[PDB]
């Protein structure tokens, strides 16, 4: 027990001082290692519960049982008397810097799951390297450090949700008693972009520095796993060669999906080139129905884009079908168009785009309904939402033995390792996990502890909390109404569901019945809530606190005692009684 | 014992059925009360756990054993025979209509607390009635029914609020690309008033519909409790009478002070005058510093108005105190002017209000701060918020023995019972309670459930979340700082904190490190959460959520594990890591 992990830290731990707050002899060579630059983990054994047994295991490795004890990669270095001596005689550097590989870390992409493992484990004195490379879109976008989040995903998106946003806030604003009239107001696309691209540029700046100041390598170039230990590398000058590591992390992510149909690599764009876009895009075909696809359609239509999305058969397949159709309803009413149950048969060019006078092209789009009946109808722009996936084939030699699933992602244990020892995955790679960047940045944060400092938290996947950034917004945390039913049968499921008309949409005279709430909830357990919905202004903001309520096993009558602030939407939640089976109306 | 909660069950009852849900005879009991529009309370035996002791126990009362059996008013009525008698008799509604008084509640104060409790009484046969009067202000301001929140406190204060937010939208639009120029866009007093105050009447008129749809008898006339079971009422006519009633409510509120000053209440106004005053206050002056008095500043200033705060000592005596320094901070910052350690001496008038051309007056203010040195300024408008009382000398008489304590509030037990013992108290002038619309409302619903209907749960009082819509919000749950150091030790004491900056200040070019939050949690109760606190935007939708965890005793390793919601402010929460004992900077 004790002893395992004993030995799995001391074997992997890069630099590590065993130690007591309450000893001076630890003072000291804390002291020379400040000194001297030597980052490294520290353990101190007055402050864990089996101390004891731990200090009693060290003699396993070095004979003594005292403290202070230092290890480098594996091998005891030696107690307060020995340290002193190597620094005393300009020994130190050599010995701590003594490896059989280049580093003891190599990540293997530079977005959100692999800088913020990188950092982690430079902190504990691991010698990192980090490898970001972005290969160009067909029409040859590319973009810096940072990955998908950063450079063409939450970041650029929720931006320009908020610039839609404030076209309600201004049609708000006359209502609550200022001058101006939005009828005569417009909005210019390339001002925002130049805006939202000005501080993508300050995050892409702000990481490069951070890992110089992390003492991290950073090398922009591809990088092959081509043995366990071996990274091949290839410059930005096509120069080819060999780096090598202890522990390797892939943290290369996903890119966006193209239907195999004619036209489509040729004439239409993804959400990649869609956040730098240089003109307008003006009349908009989004095909696809994911959060991705409403989303971008949601904020085009704000801006005051003619905008329809193609819808193959459902909206935001995998969430609560019910709240997936409140959020189209409302997006239809607010200007978006719908063709549902629809698929593209080719894309035909019939203008090129103006890079001159900065203008969209032109495109005819060809397809049909499932009973038959044909679409055709003319856009200037046409982007593609309908999936992503990894490309591992890149990345990794198949004779590694890194075993993958059917749709090409990492099969990992619950502490991310892959089935070669040495090697782990991160990120959206890792099968079966959700992909969203705080759960990427969690698992590698946690992951760079374990390898390091000899921590032992693992990652918690279950009832991670989502938003999906439509005009009006959709959170939700936990399971759908129809996946709690079939898990549990219909008897054994309540749902306590409301109405409610924010107080900012009262003078504004927006829409009384439209937000909605909902609690999906267990008879058979104290009446635990299984997972919670809200459609609503704000709707990150109002979920993301009962998360851990949730996390901490809530029920409803936990919801009932706490009391509500007010005014707010998210004091709604307190006080729920209509039940769905009662069928009393939900309205306001 | 299950016995004497029997007993008071039975005694307090209106009208209540004994049950069964797959009896058949309760049943068509059910229908035919259902059906002599006959509303009672119904305890299903075959849920509660004990409910075989129960059904023994009704034999104290009816000397039967078996299901349904009915009771009004203490007394039992029959079992299915014997209802069915009386109903093919034409005796039923005479019998469930006897009663010793006129009404089975008579709730005075038509506020928060008391339609609440008024509405949730008659759900269960209760026969009530609802009595509500406004004394006017001294400048003769009065309003309709539904209380202090819903006219004069959070409704108002908060569609203000929102005005004033929206001057920053109206900034931020341009830098988001929109075409406007904020700087030719003015703001109309009137306009918004108007606005405001037709919401506040579709309030009014909504509850005089829903007491008349649950057949509460509304009188619009002062109440005072003369004895026990007597309420004297005094008309608009000024016609007196006396009507009697079983159970008795409290639920009268307070009203502003004022200081006794010179020409304070001649010539000063306090909230409940601003929201409806017909011209713009101009440049005013507004006395204390209360969430009420820096709210209504905040709002007045983004509205384009030339404001002053008077500050005695400090700001939100009994928040806690670093947070309201910040929030102070940002309110100089943005163009509120504070006038430290000063105290109101006179108010002179130099002009009167100019009711015909809807113009303020002019005022001169005479002061001194506590060196010595003197204040003196003109001003248009002079707001008073240095606090507020309840007036019982005007409701209660001396000789009916309900005992208050020396601020004027009324001494209760933990079910809000006062020390007579058919009558009980709710909202702000319960004695040592949070004053907060929510908190009366459940006091209110939960009393009338115990009452009439055999419930026992009680209002839980501890731990209420807080928001204090200042132009940057502040949201609060649990202890301040310096009173967890205070009742713990600061060696006991840790606390997480961190600056943030919202995504939607980036583009708009606002503040890097002026939002904050932190944890302040308990050592050696494995990090419990004894408050929690963020000032920023959307602060009420922020906190909401934590109430829930932190009344199940979140720990710090709750947040830890629990993921966030990416991009929100709300995340910060789930990664917060630098202590104040570290040193650490808490930038960005
Ligand atoms: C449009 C859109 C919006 C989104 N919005 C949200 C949101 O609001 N909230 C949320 O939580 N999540 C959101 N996501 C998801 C989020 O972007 C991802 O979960 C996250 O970026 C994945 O992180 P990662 O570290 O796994 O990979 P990435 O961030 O994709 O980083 C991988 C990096 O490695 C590089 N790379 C690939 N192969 C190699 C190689 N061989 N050598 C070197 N480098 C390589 C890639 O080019 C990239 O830079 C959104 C995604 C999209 C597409
Ligand atoms: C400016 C301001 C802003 C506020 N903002 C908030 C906020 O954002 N959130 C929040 O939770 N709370 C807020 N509050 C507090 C909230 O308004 C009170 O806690 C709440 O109104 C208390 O309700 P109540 O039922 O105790 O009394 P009230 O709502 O004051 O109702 C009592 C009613 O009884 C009437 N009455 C009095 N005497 C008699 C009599 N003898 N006969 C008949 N009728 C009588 C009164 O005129 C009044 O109509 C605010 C308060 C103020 C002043
Ligand atoms: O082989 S290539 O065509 C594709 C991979 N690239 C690596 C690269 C891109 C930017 C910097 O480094 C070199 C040429
Ligand atoms: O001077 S008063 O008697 C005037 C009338 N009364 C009660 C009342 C009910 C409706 C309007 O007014 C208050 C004091």
């Amino acid at each position: 027990g004790t002893s395992q992990w004993l030995r799995k830290t001391v074997d992997s731990a890069a630099v590590i001082l065993f130690s007591k707050t309450t000893c001076p002899y630890c003072k000291k060579v804390k002291d020379v290692l400040a000194e001297a630059k030597i980052k490294h983990a520290t353990i101190e054994l007055d402050q864990l519960s089996n101390g004891s047994a731990i200090q009693k295991c060290l003699a396993s490795f070095s004979k003594i049982e005292t403290v202070p004890q230092m290890f480098v990669r594996g091998k005891f270095i030696g107690d307060s008397q020995t340290v002193l001596k190597y620094y005393s005689n300009d020994e130190l550097a050599g010995i701590v810097n003594e490896s059989k590989y280049d580093y003891d870390l190599i990540v293997i992409g530079g977005g959100s799951g692999g800088l913020a493992a990188g950092k982690e484990a430079a902190k504990y004195g691991a010698k990192t390297a980090v490898l970001d490379y972005v290969e160009p879109t067909p029409i040859g976008t590319t973009w810096g450090l940072g990955g998908t989040c950063v450079n063409v995903g939450c970041i650029p998106k929720k931006l320009m949700h908020q610039a839609g946003l404030l076209s309600h806030a201004l049609e708000d604003a006359e209502h609550f008693g200022w001058s101006l009239d939005r009828s005569k107001i417009s909005h210019n696309w390339s001002t925002m972009v130049e805006g939202v691209q000005s501080h993508i540029g300050s995050l892409n700046w702000g990481y490069k520095v951070a890992l110089r100041d992390n003492q991290v390598t950073y090398l922009n170039a591809k990088g092959r796993l081509i043995s366990p230990h071996e990274v091949q590398i290839t410059d930005k000058n096509q120069k080819v060669s060999t780096i090598t590591g202890n522990k390797i992390i892939l943290a290369t992510g996903e890119r966006p999906k193209y239907p195999e149909i004619p036209g489509a690599v040729e004439y239409g764009i993804t959400s990649d080139d869609l956040f730098s876009l240089p003109y307008f895009p003006g009349k908009t075909l989004v095909i696809g129905a994911s959060y991705v696809a409403l989303e971008c359609a949601g904020f085009l239509a704000s801006l005051g884009g003619d905008v329809t999305v193609m819808v193959r058969s459902i909206l935001l397949r995998g969430f609560d079908q019910q709240m997936a159709e409140k959020v189209g309803d409302y997006m239809e009413n607010h200007g978006v168009k719908f063709a549902k149950l629809c698929v593209p048969d080719e894309i035909k060019q019939l203008k090129v785009v103006d890079t001159e006078n900065n203008k969209p092209g032109l495109l005819l789009v060809k397809g049909h309904y499932t009973d038959g009946k044909k679409f055709e109808e003319e856009f200037e722009t046409v982007i593609f939402a309908v999936g992503r996936e990894p490309q591992l084939s890149k990345v990794l030699c198949e004779t590694v033995g890194v075993k993958l699933d059917k749709n090409g992602r990492v099969v990992c244990t619950d502490d991310e390792q892959t089935t070669v020892s040495n090697v782990y995955a991160i990120g959206d790679i890792n099968a079966g996990k959700p992909q969203l960047t705080p759960v990427a940045i969690q698992a590698g944060r946690y992951l760079a502890r374990r390898l390091f400092a000899g921590a032992t938290e693992l990652t918690d996947y279950s009832n991670v909390a989502t938003t999906v950034f439509t005009p009006l917004e959709y959170g939700a945390c936990g399971l759908s109404e129809e996946d709690a039913i079939e898990k549990y049968g219909d008897k054994d499921i309540e749902v306590y569901h409301s109405n409610f008309k924010p107080l900012e949409w009262t003078v504004a005279h927006r829409e009384d019945n439209v937000c909605y709430m909902k609690l999906v909830c267990r008879k058979s357990d104290n009446m635990r809530v299984l997972g919670l919905h809200v459609l609503g202004p704000n709707a990150g903001e109002i979920t993301q606190g009962y998360a851990v309520a949730i996390k901490m096993g809530a029920t409803k009558a936990d919801f009932d005692r706490t009391i509500g602030i007010h005014p707010t939407c998210s004091e709604t939640f307190t006080t729920l009684h209509v039940t769905k089976k009662s069928g009393v109306s939900p309205i306001v």
